[PDB]
């Protein structure tokens, strides 16, 4: 490889991506560095469930999702087993075993919080759930000039929906989907608006939706090459970026200290601009451990020469969760257009409905699909297809009910007892809080204890805001409560439940954004720009400085986007050699 | 896709590749299909746990391991949940259910058998222990001649040694491996021999192995390229390869009926050589779609025309499973020959041994790891060096002990409580037990129930022989738990136990090797050719038609060595044109 | 059921398991203090904690 | 078929019952506070002896119940505890508190 390139991007996860796209496309010489390796098949950084095996098996692609999140922080165990051998050799204390952090307070923990280390980051395996935030959760881009801001964020969370390819129409024609969209809204009248999840997918068949991913944004294919030989790009997986060197000035990077994971070789790599896209944890630890906050337990008594907000005012969203098995009613609902005649499995069963019937309650498209299963199937009691996809609900954020909401299907783990009620009849629920900014909020790094890849150990020093962040996420949890109700009673094993802090995976404001440095407490501009820093960006949930229920990667993307603007502006493209 | 080739191979696992290997290299135009997509990166069906993430956070891989393997039979749900709000809708009975197999006996099942369907197929998941069989487990390969069969078996079996890299010396200097191998070889003396498992891989590194696969054997590059420049192979992933059509004399296959998955279409495609390698459970599912065997409920009134003994004999191996704490004593023993003076964590703290010294029980490359862990972490309170390599020790079935062993560590899920103890205590114990081939242990396909991809359905019927397979299985138990005694006791939550039926994934006998069809109730011939047919070869544990205790993967790739040569004997490759 | 009812524990050491998904509205304790009659003076290490 | 096996446990001076003298139990008497571990040596050797003769005694009637697989239970579960306040015939000489007549 070239020891210099105009730009360099560290992760390859769908925010990297979004730098890759805009600056490759713009005839940038980039290279994008990733610490984990290419594992999607022969669509680099593409969705793990966009096999035919995982469209058939979707809830085995739990199993992925499990295989690739390692833990950030794990306290130390202190879990008493007294049933050992005599013969057992044993400690007679609870020692740092088994890569546990000492640094940690197992009681002010995100313990739920999880990375992934792949070509292609999260996006190989994520929800694919994309949103705008409203006004309320979002951060300003434009002050004092409501209309400004409201337009430039429209432009931008257009272009970035263009990227993930997000959409509302990919469940349209689901009869699940409906049955609980039109009791919802129904139930709801005048009161709350209902629609499908927006999402970053696209159907190509009945029984198949390509998930976006990564992949989507940027194909991450070395270029030049035959679609984009004016193009210039190459990935390096496996190579572990460990630090940004600072200049005495502190005003400029000078280059990317990088180690090959294969080879063990170390090595210097100069760029124009650097662009550090490794998630809102390790973003956090690469600027540590290159000189920027402070290395070890917070010192008030001693705060930081740079970047003193840095790993401060860290948020991530309350979960609560259950799942529900479907009303005798919404399931007989199903088949309120039917005539029904004769007995199941005898020559003189029929059913029949009257297409275009104005007493009909359901389309004929509806009605045509019950038919033809009920007919087809006169041993199965249920008369929702086998292969009707999912339900894909949700009211979004407002200010009289403020969390996010999905009301649908995603890969679970069911128990053996869960898989004795038919799939079809289960509907999960997922209610999203938002969490206030609090600078007591922090993630930090040992000075002492490192990680897996020898790295600055990250620990947390987090606890849910008293006030208006713990009202709300108990109100929350009421208002699943009498949503869920509304569709079905609570399938047993999956009871309503706040999920472990940071499982929810949407950590924020790590390396936050604002105006200004000193007065909105942050690390980086409204173009990303490292405050002080010439050639310095960083892109991703951890630039947002915001409370939000909302799923942050389109927004992250967004602000990726602006940032991309703002390089174009200030940094000329090498001439192409 | 070309309409004729000289061989076309169904699935890309490791006998698959056995034939690629053997037969692109012999120069035949040969095409390779799949059910299954890549996605183990650049490296085609290559060994997935070979990334450096999961050689760092081994344990995740079981993840891996779960997220591909698909049951084959599962039986009709029976459990009760009774505590559902009234609300919700119930069936009055437990109806044909999410994805469950009625024709399934639950108390004659293998439920622990699945599939798995990726290129390289389980050899991108599997443990790569490739033990030979001795000649009581091994199928006869020469008749009335002792030597010669023991001739032809080694020549085999170290030509598949070489395309596996199988070794037994990749864990030599691990702590913890002689530990336990030096303890059981003393326990044993004069009784039993121990030694390494053999192991298809290459270690890298002291931290890094990598493991053997498909690619190992065959890289499943498309050819002819820079490389091969003069070989032709093609391998098309997601095609679902359907039937081998039968002329009117039974004498020879006509083509090969295939589903393309991704745009939907079915094709014939025409070989010379036709060879089935999607595993024991689906290429006699292929089979007996093709017309070969009985479709529906074994009948014996009515026998099948072709091969009778399809899909009857069926093996699958018992295994017993426990995990240990090692010993006190030997913990301590660990350092024996180091003179200890002070106190950990001070200045004065000194651990040190004399190299060479007659009276060492170890050698100085151990006293020498051990002193400097003990050094260097002088807050642990173990001997062994945090990156000691686990052990991997075996004593191979004998008369005396007709089991397989395996004393060892791979990939598992802890719980909380069990990660409470220290990783460099705990010994994995798997002894696998043989299983008689019996006519009336069957798996059969269902004529009226379809799997995930339109197939008809596997079914068992299974149960463990009584007498020897009974008795012995018996006997591997209670050996396990005194032997494993020897180095500690059980680990809580691991206790001493049968696993469920088939999980080991070691079925054979279900397209069984013999002499003579009728004498020998069997399939195929000793060159892995149906009897009838001149141009069709199976291949896979599906031929081994003996008791088998150890780990067959390495017995098939030896019958599809053999039957190779009689394919390069007796076909002749086209004109590179 | 009879034999459990009248089996009390004879010293139960304080008790250190994370609960984390409690609503963040219920009060929590920043220790794991002395709770539920359990004995500080008790090494969890070194009990009979089945004794009864 | 219940099986169960019950080891010997060599006296040790360092394996203690003692009282708090600040935490009380529920009838405000001083708190009971073990401190004790299976002996090294020959309690500990025989203790894992008796699970390898549990299992292989065991196998001559049936093979496991699954849910009931070869385990030591929770120490003092037995409860079998002796020793506290123990005999022998000369308080000093046995280390002991109570002569054969069960006198203090
Ligand atoms: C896991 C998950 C995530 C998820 C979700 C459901 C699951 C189970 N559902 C989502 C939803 O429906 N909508 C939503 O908006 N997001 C959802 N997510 C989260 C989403 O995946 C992430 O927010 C998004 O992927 C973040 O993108 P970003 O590009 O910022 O970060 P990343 O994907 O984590 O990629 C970071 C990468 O950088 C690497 N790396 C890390 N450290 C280094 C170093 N030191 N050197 C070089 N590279 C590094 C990684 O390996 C990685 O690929
Ligand atoms: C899963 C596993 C396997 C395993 C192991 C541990 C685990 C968790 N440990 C083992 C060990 O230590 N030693 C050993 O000998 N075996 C071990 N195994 C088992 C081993 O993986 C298998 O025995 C081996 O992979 C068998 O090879 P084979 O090439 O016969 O079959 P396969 O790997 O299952 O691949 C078959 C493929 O064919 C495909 N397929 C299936 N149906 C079709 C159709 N209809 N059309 C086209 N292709 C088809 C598959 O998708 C597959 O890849």
């Amino acid at each position: 490889m070239d020891i210099k390139y105009d730009v360099v991007i560290v992760g390859s996860g769908p925010i990297g991506c979004t730098y890759a796209r805009e600056l490759v496309g713009a005839g940038y010489k980039v290279a994008m560095f990733d610490i984990g390796e290419i594992d999607s098949g022969l669509k680099i950084g593409a969705h793990k469930k966009n096999t035919v095996e995982y469209q058939k098996n979707i809830d085995k692609f739990v199993n992925v999702i499990q295989g690739q999140l390692m833990s950030v922080s794990v306290p130390v165990n202190t879990l008493v087993v007294d049933t050992l051998s005599p013969t057992s050799w044993q400690a007679s204390t609870f020692f740092v075993r088994n890569g546990s952090n000492p640094e940690q307070d197992p009681l002010r923990n995100l313990s739920g919080q999880a990375v992934t280390r792949v070509v292609g980051g999260m996006s190989t395996h994520w929800t694919c759930a994309t949103p705008r935030f409203d006004r309320e959760q979002r951060p300003l881009l434009v002050k004092d000039d409501a209309d400004a801001d409201d337009a430039e964020w429209d432009r931008l969370y257009t272009k970035a929906e263009s990227y993930f390819q997000t959409g509302t129409d990919q469940f349209k024609e689901s009869i699940r989907h409906n049955l609980v969209l039109n009791k919802l809204t129904e139930e709801y009248k005048g009161q709350r608006d209902f629609q499908q999840i927006p999402l970053a997918a696209t159907r190509r068949s009945p029984t198949f939706v390509e998930w976006s991913s990564a992949n989507t944004v940027f194909d991450l294919q070395n270029r030049p090459n035959t679609d984009a030989p004016e193009e210039r790009f190459n990935l390096f997986p496996a190579v572990a970026c460990e630090r940004v060197v600072r200049n005495a000035l502190n005003s400029e990077i000078e280059s990317l200290h990088i180690h090959d994971l294969i080879s063990g070789d170390r090595f210097e790599i100069k760029a124009d601009v650097y662009v550090l896209t490794a998630g809102a944890v390790h973003n956090t630890q690469l600027l540590v451990n290159s000189g920027f906050g402070q290395l070890g337990r917070p010192n008030p008594a001693n705060p930081p020469e740079l970047l003193p907000s840095l790993g401060s005012y860290i948020t991530e969203q309350s979960l609560v969760f259950c799942q529900t098995v479907m009303s005798t009613e919404l399931i007989d609902s199903v088949k309120s257009d039917m005539t029904i005649r004769g007995t199941p499995g005898e020559l003189t069963y029929s059913v029949t409905y009257t297409p275009g019937a104005s007493t009909n309650k359901h389309p004929d498209w509806w009605n045509e699909k019950v038919k033809n299963h009920m007919m087809q199937h006169q041993e199965d009691p249920l008369p929702i297809p086998f292969e009707d996809p999912e339900p894909q609900v949700t009211t979004l954020f407002q200010p009289s009910h403020p969390w996010h909401t999905q009301i649908h299907r995603d890969a679970f783990s069911y128990g053996a007892v869960q898989q004795s009620i038919d799939s079809r009849l289960i509907v999960d629920w997922r209610f999203f809080g938002r969490t206030e900014p609090k600078e007591e909020n922090k993630l930090w790094f040992s000075d002492k204890i490192t990680d897996a890849y020898n790295m600055p150990q990250p620990t947390f020093d987090f606890r849910f805001p008293a006030g208006r962040t713990s009202k709300e996420a108990e109100d929350m949890m009421t208002d699943m409560c009498v949503m869920s109700a509304k569709i079905g009673g609570f399938l047993p094993g999956s009871l309503p439940q706040f999920m472990e802090p940071g499982l929810v995976l949407n950590l924020g404001g790590t390396h936050r954004m604002g105006f200004d440095e000193k007065e909105d407490n942050c690390c980086v501009n409204t173009d990303s720009r490292v405050f002080g820093f010439k050639n310095l960006f960083l892109g991703g949930c951890g630039n947002i400085p915001t409370a939000y229920g909302a799923n942050p990667t389109l927004t992250a993307m967004s602000l990726a986007i602006k940032s991309c603007e703002y390089i174009k502006q200030n940094f000329t493209p090498s001439p192409f050699t």
